[PDB]
């Protein structure tokens, strides 16, 4: 509970929510619907208190941005392309070209989108 960004799931009947974990509350995609989430590659974000439902991964953390830029895109409700595919994480995560806050946020988006679609599938 002090500047700390962690992975985070909440797991019902098998379906995965996965958010970031800042202090006393969770970042996560606005979405109960992730079918269209996934459709359209667009969502945005919301921060709702932590409760014990969530499960940390302590030894994963997306320290990819700074958290006062996506709490503004929280209250600004700001709609992110989280439809990245492996190639582009991949020259985000290990390469050095500049990343923007919106390009950073998006980033962490599609993982939790990923992380999340990769939990439906029977």
């Amino acid at each position: 509970q002090n500047r700390m960004m962690k992975l985070a799931y909440l797991d019902r009947g098998f379906y995965k929510h996965y958010g970031i974990i800042v202090g006393d509350h969770v970042y996560q995609l606005d979405s109960d619907d992730i079918f269209k989430t996934a459709l359209t590659g667009k969502a945005k974000f919301t921060k709702t208190k932590l409760t014990s439902d969530w499960v940390i991964e302590e030894e994963c953390e997306l320290d990819y941005f700074r958290i006062k830029y996506l709490e503004s895109a929280v209250d600004s409700e700001h709609i992110f392309s989280v439809d990245k595919n492996c190639e582009t994480i991949a020259k985000d995560i290990f390469g050095t070209h500049t990343l923007s806050q919106h390009q950073a946020i998006g980033l962490v988006g599609t993982i939790l989108l990923t992380a999340g679609l990769m939990s439906t599938i029977k």
